């Protein structure tokens, strides 16, 4: 079937609902994370992408979830369709 890792998390609205217990101390906001395909897994500040199942943690002030998505998980289909291969190639070219 579908390549999507977590079908229940395919909508922005559903991803946002997972952030009810997101610690307010974390400098990155639920809106920025959910927009970039991430949902909260309920431990610390751990998030996973609904499409590629890539996990990120230890968010710091000034982190851009889209940039982090492209840095670590460049072949994610959701990332490529939302931001484009040109964006992914640019981020990848920094490393
Ligand atoms: C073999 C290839 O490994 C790459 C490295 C990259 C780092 N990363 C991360 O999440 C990194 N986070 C960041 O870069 C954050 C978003 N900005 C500072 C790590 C930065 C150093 C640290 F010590 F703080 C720990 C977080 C992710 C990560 O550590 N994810 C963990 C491990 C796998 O399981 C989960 C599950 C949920 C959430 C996170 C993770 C994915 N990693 C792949
Ligand atoms: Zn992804």
């Amino acid at each position: 079937g579908s390549s999507i890792s977590n079908l229940s998390m395919q909508t922005h609205a559903a991803r946002m609902r997972t952030f009810m217990y997101w610690p307010s101390s974390v400098p990155v906001q639920p809106e920025q994370l959910a927009s970039a395909g991430f949902y909260y897994v309920g431990r610390n500040d751990d998030v996973k992408c609904f499409c590629c199942d890539g996990g990120l943690r230890c968010w710091e002030s000034g982190d851009d979830p889209w940039v982090e998505h492209a840095k670590w998980f460049p072949r994610c289909e959701f990332l490529i369709r939302m931001k484009g291969q040109e964006f992914v190639d640019e981020i990848q070219g920094r490393y």
